[PDB]
């Protein structure tokens, strides 16, 4: 039995930015009130993860990184209700609380329990559960992943279909979740609209196939990789556009394509200038742009107001605009009948082992999603 | 009498930037096939006409300025079908085609015919009816209301109630309807919630009329004129505050005030700081910011999108969303009906021939509207 023990484990620790992570033991506590210790089964290896390395996401380290995941329960803290040893699970990088004024909202799911606006690295008690050779190691999002064990907090976990398979759903807790609500529920695309997407990555491709699940006429990809059209068109682009082929600006390009600018856009990169560029493209009276895109620590963007002055409406949403423990049950549920696919989003499956390798594969062009399996 | 022939008549022309209006004659060409020829018999003094003045909004001079009317038709060109000599009507500063693809879209109002975004100062054929001391002058929106006469497109002209008490309405040329409809249709402010409003002028305060129609809790007035304030709280405002009295900055002022940030926001007053500050005081998971203010010509705005990442929604409108030759009928029917009220909006009345004196008092901070009756 492992209940109410430290356990030694294996984890990809993070000790400092710009460095391959650490595939070392660290011990993981027992999960205090109101915790769920998990055995991790699958992770994803998310830009937001590599982010961390870059120092494009600033959290404090070091860290046991990860928030793509599935698993199992193995223990339960006093108190706990939701979950019970033996389920299956998903952490949420964005926690819901159910008590605060934005889990009470019926649009809102930035929870204000969340770790990602003022990043401490801590449980929801302002303490870690891992140490590594003598060291306390911070979480990440309240989730961290990248281990064999995690402790999470109750608001940070959802229960999901017994009979699910971890090593795909496990995307439910990031990637595909993020684009498809980006589209079907943030911008709420409409049937015979015309969208563009500018990054072709995982976040990318879920929000092409949430477009094209909400009847979208056309969809047109943005991508500088040409390698990433082929999978854009299979899960619905019907077009791509690289902006290294042009002489214009790619705004200018894409308002003439749809004569006289989209229905909705979404930036799904992280750039600056695209996230201008993606506002821009959008009709100028009546178009939607929603950024994903995480874009680099502490920098702003410079933009004329009269983009939105004559009506376009810009946003931006985490996960997809989901209420993350209502939502991740309910996706499970839908793919399990069905609903959606998340093959398209895979491409590679490594040992956990290898997950220095995963990063190599994601910032070299060459992969979508690879899964770390444990 | 006068139908084909050119008229003679006084208007207010603008030679120069920075400079009174020159009260004097013009000659006014009949209007052209598919175009009304009105006699003006009030305007109203928007801030708008004044950043044409000041060159906050670059439109080519020599110009009659002139955009917030009420009149009556004097003579119609060939082909016109919606308005007849002596109906009373208000001209349309934003055109409805009823054509073009915003015009087609349910929520669009910013109609491709404008004469806004990259202003001509002509009529729609590229050519202006208005001659002074043998120059041609400049028209304005394609309105030109500063003139005992004017020429508009029939796309620029709506026909009104004929019992309408046209010093009053003239107002839903403009202010009235640019406020009330970004409250209500733009931001589409929810029962119970709380607004926040940035600037206290006739649209600002058009606003306030709007959010308190569509049941807001709380509307926080913000004016660093505290002259405002008494009147901002007539129309419905239950707090004012001015920026100046505090150390810190308004957007933090304003997200304590509401236990975490408001519900909407209205930028009414045209600087870019003030529209950053509007969009940060909006809750940061599910708060939404309408831009109304006009911004300085050709000048961009410094913002952190993470501000939009956590779920904020920033938006701009022209005329408050409202399709304008549909709406404007409408809503001087409402007006007869006693829905609202525009006599807050109205502090001062003068001859035309006080133009200047009218633009002083605005300039000066002691007017909301100024109405001038020809
Ligand atoms: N808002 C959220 O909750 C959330 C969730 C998931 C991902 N993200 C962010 O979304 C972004 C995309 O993540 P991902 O899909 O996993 O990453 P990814 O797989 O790296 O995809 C990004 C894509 O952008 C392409 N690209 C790079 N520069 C340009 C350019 N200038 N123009 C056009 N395309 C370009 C690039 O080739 C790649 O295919 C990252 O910034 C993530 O951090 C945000
Ligand atoms: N979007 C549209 O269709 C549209 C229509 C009508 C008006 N406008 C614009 O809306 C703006 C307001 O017009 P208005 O109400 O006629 O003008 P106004 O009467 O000049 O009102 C502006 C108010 O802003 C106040 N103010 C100035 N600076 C600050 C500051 N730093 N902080 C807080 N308050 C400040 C000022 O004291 C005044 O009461 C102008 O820029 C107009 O051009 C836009
Ligand atoms: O990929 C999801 C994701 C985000 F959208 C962030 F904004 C962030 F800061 C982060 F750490 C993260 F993992
Ligand atoms: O006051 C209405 C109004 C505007 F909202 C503008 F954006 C503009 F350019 C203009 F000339 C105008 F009169
Ligand atoms: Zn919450
Ligand atoms: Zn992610
Ligand atoms: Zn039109
Ligand atoms: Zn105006």
């Amino acid at each position: 039995s492992t209940a109410g023990k430290v356990i030694k484990c294996k984890a990809a620790v993070l000790w400092e930015e710009k460095k391959p992570f650490s595939i070392e033991e660290v011990e993981v506590a027992p999960p205090k009130a109101h915790e769920v210790r998990i055995k991790m089964v699958a992770t994803g290896i998310c830009r937001s993860d590599d982010h961390v390395v870059s120092g494009t996401l600033v959290t404090p380290l070091p860290v046991i990184a990860g928030h793509e995941a599935a698993g199992i329960v193995e223990s339960i803290g006093e108190g706990v209700t939701t979950v019970r040893p033996g389920d299956k699970v998903i952490p949420l990088f964005t926690p819901q609380c159910g008590k605060c004024r934005v889990c009470k909202h019926p649009e809102g799911n930035f929870c204000l329990k969340n770790d990602l606006s003022m990043p401490r690295g801590t449980m929801q008690d302002g303490t870690s559960r891992f140490t590594c050779r003598g060291k306390p190691i911070h979480h990440f999002l309240g989730t961290s992943t990248f281990s064999q064990y995690t402790v999470v907090d109750e608001i940070s976990v959802a229960k999901i279909d017994a009979a699910s398979p971890l090593e795909k759903v496990c995307l439910i807790g990031c990637g595909f979740s993020t684009g498809y609500g980006s589209a079907v529920k943030v911008a709420k695309v409409t049937q015979g609209s015309t969208c563009a997407v500018f990054g072709l990555g995982g976040a990318g491709l879920s929000v092409i196939m949430g477009c094209k699940a909400a009847g979208a006429a056309r969809i047109i990809g943005v991508d500088i990789n040409k390698d990433k059209f082929a999978k854009a068109k299979e899960v619905g682009a019907t077009e791509c556009v690289n902006p290294q082929d042009y002489k214009k600006p790619i705004q200018e390009v894409l308002t003439e394509m749809s004569n006289g600018g989209v229905d909705f856009s979404f930036e799904v990169i992280g750039r600056l200038d695209t996230m201008v560029t993606a506002l821009s493209c959008c009709q100028e009276a009546y178009g939607v742009s929603v950024i994903v895109g995480v874009p680099p620590d502490s920098q702003n963007l410079s933009m004329n107001p009269m983009l939105l002055l004559s009506g376009r409406t810009w946003k931006g949403a985490i996960f997809g605009g989901f209420k993350s423990k209502d939502s991740v049950p309910k996706l499970v549920a839908d793919f399990m009948a069905k609903k959606f696919a998340l093959d398209p989003l895979i491409t590679h499956v490594l040992p956990f082992e290898k997950i220095n390798e995963g990063f190599d594969l994601l910032r070299s062009g060459e992969s979508i999603r690879t899964i770390l399996t444990f």
